[PDB]
This record gives structure tokens, sequence and C-alpha cells, in this order.
């Protein structure tokens, strides 16, 4: 009669969307994902661990979460929910799920209770979570979208299989920007087990609703989280240098204490070339014809970092709030990153300009900038062209 | 393997919830409800309507929404969507449905469509949209929630239909306030086809995820858009009053030309009464006995309003925003509202701090506030108590 019902439809922002769970230690797991803030009701607690292992019983554990991200401006927020218990719940072994019990706030009772991962009977070992590792250093790509150069990609994974040296592993993570001609950049250095290549395109679904490369650093981390001893967040557009005097051993014993640093910018115009009639540039590699620097004292510029991926729990795109140990942001003269800024959505020649040959020596002023010569990536091109022999071969040998 | 899987579970924000839905007008409908309100993501449209005949023709309207709550602070937002055909999309009165989208951003990926409202054949009557109507006056109250007070429903309902004549509708919204004792004091009006008690109880699903009365108030200015001419928002604890001299027609006539018009409030103390012996005071009813108004003088209160619901759109509690037509606000010569504020939960005698007679004709001070003699309600007791009589036969006493 006058009895109103109340229709609801649609799910505008679910609870938890959940991407990966991760073991992360004997006695802490990781679950990494997506969660809807609430507005004017609490949520105390936000998520809640357990264990059910094959025996029939179940464990309690401590749930925390961490918001790595902004945590405003987006539907979901990127979130990270540590479940650390007191003693392993399978070294049993005799097989266990882990739980996660998921509250939209502290007056409705019901709740989501769903499985994170599984661990089969006999399937665990100890053994990888100490020395040794796979390898000494992994890098952790971005969210790949757009419209994106394979010669970047080429380029970009010969000069860093030859930075990082033989132990090394490269994680990429596909949302749309993997198009056939890259992979075909990637193809020798998978085949050579040295790169990996994620699918990530299933995330379309919530395109917008998060911070897109949040959620991929905070993956990278916990499912390559014993994988390296070092692991390595910079986009393909930034190549790692070291001012000369340095080996990448010489300057991680120097770092041998700090869990996480920062690496200062070298901001590379993507446009600025010579005037030269007899330079070849659309045949010379990107790092090796884009010669000037952005050569400013002082003004606060984008960072990247590395971390001891064994020695924290969250981390951003920048640098990370959520270890244990101290960071180092005083890395400057000591080990820098290239930036070449717009170059991988750039379709054709990247030398989309012609400067005079003086610019060698003087400062060229372009886009109300200044600008100088920098060729210590030129000097570099012609041990990577040749490292990358020996290690894939030609690209015309594909690989 | 390595193709990571989004899997979400939950869901802490439906995209629409729908209260009501109704035509009003031979080529216009409105649907009240929640929304969702977005994040970042462009939404537009918020909602589109169509109308799909029995016979599978369609016609899709034009649709806008309007906010009349602030539109941020809660998970859900109060939404009115306002869906106007070309045509009576069921001019034939051969039948159809009302069918309405909701988007959950612009990407207009996934959508909502559902039935909004449906009309059987031979059902539509456009003599419905024509004066007569069917009620001179109606009075839509709030949402009802708590310990109200059954005597106070008595003597408010007997002053209000003795105000407004018999060609008067009251309609009330049950959210857990009308208890057994309320409804037995609502009972005789009932029985008398006077007043209607909904059954809003539904939305303690939503409690705390919306603003309550913005939700009533939209949802009966269009359930009942032409059952009456004027349609009177305000709460039981308040009296409307015509400084006489002005029968209520006169009063309404000189407005006639405005589409709605608020009247000013008379704060009156529920906690202070006479000290008197002579007086009985458990069997007067409770404007009879509260005889102090507040007598500061320059203070902004809060209003309450009448409006001819056939020209308004959207509403809020103390007025609309969403009207044709003009509105107004000096009313205070000829009408106004008195308020027994906390009146309405308190348990037992009303009369709870007393005065002596020099209160009368002085200015009496309670808790910071001054106040003053006023009987104009108490004059009307008598007469109240009669039409009670006339009209229900005899209640039984003792408030
Ligand atoms: C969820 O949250 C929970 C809690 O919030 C997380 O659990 C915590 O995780 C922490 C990091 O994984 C962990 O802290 C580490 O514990 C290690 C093991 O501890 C055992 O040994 C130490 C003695 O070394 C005992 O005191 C302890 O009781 C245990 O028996 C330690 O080894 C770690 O110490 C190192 O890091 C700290 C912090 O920077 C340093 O201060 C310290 O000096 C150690 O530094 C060495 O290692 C770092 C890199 O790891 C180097 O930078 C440094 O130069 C040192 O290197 C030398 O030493 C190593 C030997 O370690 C040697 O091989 C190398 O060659 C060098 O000579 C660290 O303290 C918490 O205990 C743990 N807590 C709980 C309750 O679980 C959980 O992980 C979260 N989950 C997820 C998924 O994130
Ligand atoms: C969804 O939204 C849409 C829009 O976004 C809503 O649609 C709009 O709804 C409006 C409200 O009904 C409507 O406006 C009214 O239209 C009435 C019908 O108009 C038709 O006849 C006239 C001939 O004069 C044509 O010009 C017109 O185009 C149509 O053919 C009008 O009658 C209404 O006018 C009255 O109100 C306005 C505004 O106050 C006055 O300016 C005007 O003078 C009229 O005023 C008389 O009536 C009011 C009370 O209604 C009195 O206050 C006033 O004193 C006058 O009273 C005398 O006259 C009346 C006869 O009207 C008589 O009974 C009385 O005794 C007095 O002698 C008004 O303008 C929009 O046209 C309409 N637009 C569209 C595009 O749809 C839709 O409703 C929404 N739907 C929902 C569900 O919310
Ligand atoms: C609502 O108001 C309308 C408009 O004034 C009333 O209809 C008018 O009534 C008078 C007197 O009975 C007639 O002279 C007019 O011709 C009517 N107008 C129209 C357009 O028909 C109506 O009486 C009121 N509604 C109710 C239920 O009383
Ligand atoms: C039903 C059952 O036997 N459950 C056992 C539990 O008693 C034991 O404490 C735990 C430790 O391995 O393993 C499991
Ligand atoms: C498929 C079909 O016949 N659809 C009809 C439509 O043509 C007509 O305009 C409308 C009004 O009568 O009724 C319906
Ligand atoms: C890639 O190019 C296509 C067509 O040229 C365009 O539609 C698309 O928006 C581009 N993507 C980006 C990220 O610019
Ligand atoms: C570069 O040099 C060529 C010939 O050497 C000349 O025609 C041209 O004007 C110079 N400048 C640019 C911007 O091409
Ligand atoms: C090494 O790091 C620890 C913090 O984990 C700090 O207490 C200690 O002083 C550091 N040692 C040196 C030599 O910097
Ligand atoms: C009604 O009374 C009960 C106890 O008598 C109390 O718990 C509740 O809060 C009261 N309601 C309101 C709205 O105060
Ligand atoms: C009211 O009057 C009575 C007797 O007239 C007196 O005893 C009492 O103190 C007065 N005040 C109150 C609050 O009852
Ligand atoms: C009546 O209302 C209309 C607005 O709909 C206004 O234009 C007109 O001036 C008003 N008439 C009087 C006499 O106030
Ligand atoms: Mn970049
Ligand atoms: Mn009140």
């Amino acid at each position: 009669p006058n009895k109103r019902i109340f229709q609801a439809y649609g799910n505008a922002a679910a609870l938890f969307v959940q991407m990966g769970a991760y073991r992360g230690g004997p006695t802490t797991f990781a679950v990494v994902g997506l969660a809807s803030k609430p507005i004017h009701v609490f949520r105390l607690p936000w998520y809640k661990c357990e264990w059910i292992s094959n025996n029939g019983s179940s464990i309690r554990a401590k749930a925390y979460k961490m918001l790595p991200d902004w945590g405003y401006g987006r539907v979901y927020t990127v979130v990270v929910v540590n479940c650390t218990f007191p003693v392993n719940p399978n070294q049993d072994n005799a097989g266990g799920r882990l739980m996660l019990n998921a509250y939209y706030d502290e007056s409705q009772r019901k709740y989501e209770k769903f499985t994170a991962l599984e661990e089969l009977p006999g399937s665990y070992n100890e053994s990888k979570f100490r020395p040794p590792y796979q390898y000494e250093y992994l890098y952790c790509g971005s969210s790949l979208y757009g419209n994106l150069s394979a010669s970047r990609f080429r380029e970009w994974m010969a000069y860093h299989a030859w930075f990082f040296g033989p132990s090394s592993h490269f994680v990429f993570h596909d949302a749309g920007g993997v198009s056939p001609e890259v992979r075909a950049a990637l193809d020798p250095w998978v085949r050579a087990g040295r790169a990996t290549v994620q699918d990530i395109r299933g995330q379309a679904e919530f395109d917008g609703y998060y911070y897109n490369q949040f959620l991929v650093v905070n993956d990278c981390l916990h499912r390559y989280r014993y994988s390296a001893n070092w692991t390595f967040y910079f986009d393909v557009d930034e190549y790692i240098y070291l001012p000369e005097g340095n080996t990448l051993e010489s300057v991680l014993k120097d770092f041998s204490n700090y869990t996480q640093f920062t690496i200062e910018q070298n901001p590379m115009s993507s446009a600025l070339c010579f005037n030269d009639s007899t330079q070849d540039y659309p045949r010379q590699w990107g790092f090796e014809k884009l010669l000037f620097r952005e050569s400013r004292t002082g003004i606060r510029r984008d960072r990247k970092y590395a971390i001891q991926a064994k020695n924290a729990y969250a981390t951003g795109v920048h640098m990370s709030e959520n270890v244990i140990g101290k960071t180092l942001h005083q890395t400057e003269t000591k080990i820098r990153y290239y930036h070449y800024h717009n170059s991988i959505q750039v379709p054709g020649e990247l030398c989309r300009e012609f400067l005079p040959l003086s610019a060698k020596n003087n400062v060229t002023w372009y886009n109300g900038l200044p600008y100088v010569y920098d060729d210590n990536m030129k000097k570099l091109a012609s041990t990577i062209k040749d490292f990358e022999r020996n290690t894939i071969g030609n690209v015309q040998a594909y690989s």
C-alpha cells in the first residue's frame, strides 16, 4: 500500500578491488588493491585478515592499511593491506588460504569475506626469503598506455641491460601501450628471460577511478619483493647515468645502509638537435642525438628512486613514505637520470628543430628556457650498440 | 599467469536509489531518489529518460536533474530527475513504462537501465491535471523519527484540521517515529480520510548516507503535485497562525500571484508556564499552557513555507529554489507559525519551570534569552477542543 520500497541500482564504487595478493615474509602477507573511501561514516576496521588452513582451524592477523597515493580526487584510493601474523600460518604446509574481511563502516554488520591468495600443499620455500635471490636488480615499469614509440623501447632496453648488468630483470605493465611494434622491441629481451610483460589491460574497467601509476608500483613491490636486492622505479623515457668515477657497485656500497634514495633529474629537450647536413639523425638513437639539457641552478624537479623492496611496505611514484630505515636525498653528482620529456608518445623524428653549430659552447634559449650541450649519453652510444650485439645480437636479429 | 585479474567485491554505493516516480503532467514526469555523486570523472548525462509503449515503440525525453540538498558531505545526494516529452508519450492510453538510465561517468561504457513507473492501459486520466483538484490544501509532514508525544499529534491534528477546513489533507511520513500511541492519536483522522501515514521505514538502510528530510519533501511535492492548490511544509511542533482579521482564504488570495511564500516563526518556550494553582496543567493542551514567546528582535530564524506545487520542480526544507513564478517573504503582517521547540520528544509534563504572574506583563529571562507573554494560541483552545468533538467525537482525557 503506502509501503514505500527503496530500489537501489548499480555499483558506483565497490568496497575493495583485489589485483594481487603476495606473501611478503614468514609472518606477513600483502594485498594490493583499490579502496572506495567513506563519506561521513567510520570504517573501523577497514579490513581484517584470516588464514584458513586445510586443518579446519583459523588464526587472526593484525591488519593495517596504508594510502600511499594522493587520497582524494579519485573514486577509489590505492590501498596496501598488511596482514602480519604471530606465527607463520602455513609452514605446517598443509595448505592454507588468506582471507580479507572488508567492512563498509562500524554500524552495519554485514561484510565481504573472500580469498586473496591460496598456497597449495607443499608449495612453500623459505630459502628464497633469504640470499641468494634471482637478481641483484629488478626494474619496475609504469602502467604503460598510449601511443608508444618502439624505437625508444629498443634503445632504453639495450642501454639499461648494459647499465644494470647481466643479473637484472625488467618488468613492464601493459595497460594498452604495449603495441605489437613495442612487443617486437621487447621480444629479444623476454626471449632471453630478461623482461616480463604483464597484461593489465583488464584495468580499463576502472580507468580514471584511481591513481593508475600508484597501483602498479605497489604491486610490483610485493610481487617481486624478494626477487632482487634493489628494485628501481623509472620510466622508459628515463635513463640512469653515473658521472664518471662511479661503478654501479661503487655507488651501491656507499649507499648500502640506506634502504631508499632519490635520483636527481637531467631534463633533456626532446626536440633540440644540431643543424648538420652530414648527421643522419633518422638512424641515431634518441639519447645519441638530443644533446641539450635543461641546466638550471637548483629548481626543485621531479625525482625517481630505488628501494630495497625487502625493507618496505608501500611506496609512491617519486619516493616512499612507507619504509623502515632512512632515506638519502643527497645523491646528486653521484647518480643521475636523463629524462627525455614527451619523447615516447612522439610520432616520428625527435629532432624537430635545428640549432646553430654555436650552441655547443654558448647557452641557447628555447621555449623561454635555456639549454646547453651534454654528450654524456652520446659518448656511451657506441658501447651500448656493441653490447647489444654480444647480448641479443642484431635487432635485425630480433632475438 | 602474469595476466592480472582485477577482482572486485561488495557495494559501497549504489549509483541510484529510487524513492518514487510520478507523472507531473500530460507530457512530464519526475523520479525522486538518491544518487552517488561522481569523483574526477566527467558525468554527462547523469540520466536519460525513455518511454517504451506497450507495442514496442519507444520515445526518449529530455532529461535534466536537480540537486536540492547541498551536493557534498554524504555518500548519496538527493536528486530529482525531470523527464519531459514532446507529446504525451501515452496519448492513446495504450499504456507503457517510463525508463530511466543512470551513468557512472562519461566513458558511458557501463550504465543502469530500469523501469521507473508503469501506466496500465486506460489508466491515464487527463482531468486530474485540470481543476477542480482533490483538496484545496495539502500538508507535507517531515520525516518522523524518535519518541514522539501522541498528545501533541492529537492537539496539532485537531488545530490544523480546524485551521485548513474540510478541503485539506495531511500526509505523514513514518520513519520509525509513529509509535502505536502516535498511531492511535492519528487514527480517528485516518478513519476520517483526513490523514495519510506513509511507511518510509526503508530509508534506514541508507541512514547517514544522505539528507533525510530533503528526500521526503521532494517526493511529497511530486506525489501530490496536482492534489491541491497549496502545499504546506512544516513540522508538528509548529502551528500556523493568522494574526486575526484574516481568514485563510483572504490571506491566500493576497498571495495568489506568487508560486511560494515563506512564513516567519514565533519561537515559544517548551519548558515554561505560569506558577498557578487555579490552572489544571496535565489536562490542558500544549499551546494552551506554553504562553511565553522569546522576544529577541532582529534574530534570523528558520522559516517555513507554502507552495503551488503545479508551478514547482524541486524543493527544499525551508523553500524551493526550483519554481516558475515569484516568491514572497514579507508575510509577517498576516501569517506566522508558533514553534514549540524541543516539545515533541519530551516525555511527561511540558510545564517544567514555573514563573510568577509578574511574567504576564514584564520580560522574563531564562537561559540567557528573554521571553514575553503571548496568548494568541490559548485564546483558540476552547474553539479547537470543541471542533475536535464535533469532528472526531469524544476523544478521552488527559492531554
Ligand atoms: C607488514 O608490516 C610489518 C610491520 O609493520 C612488516 O614486518 C616488518 O618488516 C621489516 C622489514 O621487512 C622488519 O625489519 C627487518 O627485520 C630484519 C630481520 O630481523 C631479524 O634480525 C635482526 C638483526 O639483524 C633482529 O634484530 C630481529 O629481531 C630479527 O631476528 C632485519 O634484518 C632488518 O634489519 C635491517 O634493516 C634495518 C632498517 O633499515 C637496519 O636498521 C638494520 O641495520 C638492518 O640493516 C641491514 O640490512 C639493510 C637492508 O636489509 C641494509 O641497508 C643495512 O646496511 C644492513 O645490511 C647488513 O646486514 C645484513 C643482514 O640483515 C647483511 O646481510 C648485509 O650484507 C649487511 O651486512 C629489518 O630491521 C620487521 O622486523 C618486521 N616486523 C614484523 C613484526 O614482522 C611486514 O614486512 C609488512 N608486510 C609487507 C608485505 O610489507
Ligand atoms: C519538468 O520541468 C519542466 C520545465 O523544465 C516543467 O514544465 C514546465 O512546468 C511549468 C509549471 O506548470 C509550466 O509553466 C506553467 O504553464 C502553464 C500552462 O501554460 C499553457 O497555457 C499558457 C496560456 O497562458 C501558454 O502561454 C503556455 O505556453 C501553455 O500553453 C501556465 O498556465 C502557467 O502560468 C501561470 O503561472 C505563471 C508562473 O507563476 C504565471 O506567470 C502565469 O501568469 C500563470 O499564473 C496564473 O496561475 C498561477 C498559478 O498557476 C497564479 O499564481 C497566477 O496568479 C495566475 O492565476 C490566474 O490564472 C490561472 C490560470 O493559469 C487561474 O487558475 C487563476 O484562477 C488565476 O485567474 C505556468 O507558466 C511550463 O510551461 C512548463 N514548461 C515545459 C517546457 O514543460 C515540468 O512541469 C517539470 N515536471 C515535473 C514533473 O517536475
Ligand atoms: C484551485 O484553484 C482553481 C483556480 O482558481 C480553482 O478553480 C476555479 O474556481 C473558480 C470558483 O469556483 C471558478 O470561477 C474558476 O473558473 C476556476 N478555474 C478554473 C481554471 O477552472 C479551484 O476551485 C481550486 N481547487 C479546488 C480543489 O478548490
Ligand atoms: C593515439 O592516437 C590516436 C589516433 O591518432 C588517438 O585517438 C589517441 O587519443 C592517441 N592516444 C594518446 C594517448 O594520445
Ligand atoms: C640549417 O642549415 C641549412 C643548410 O645548411 C639551412 O638551409 C637552414 O636555414 C639552417 N637552419 C634551419 C633551421 O634549418
Ligand atoms: C645505518 O642505518 C641505521 C638505521 O637503520 C642507523 O641507525 C645507523 O646510524 C646507520 N649507520 C651509518 C654508519 O650511517
Ligand atoms: C527514545 O528513547 C530511547 C530510550 O527510552 C532512547 O534510546 C532513544 O535514543 C530515544 N530516541 C531519541 C530520538 O532520543
Ligand atoms: C511556585 O509557587 C509555589 C506556591 O505558590 C511555591 O511554593 C514555589 O516555590 C513556586 N515556584 C516553583 C518553581 O514551584
Ligand atoms: C504576477 O506574476 C508575474 C510573474 O509570473 C509578474 O510578471 C506579474 O507582474 C505579477 N503581477 C502582479 C500584479 O504582481
Ligand atoms: Mn616522462
Ligand atoms: Mn523543532
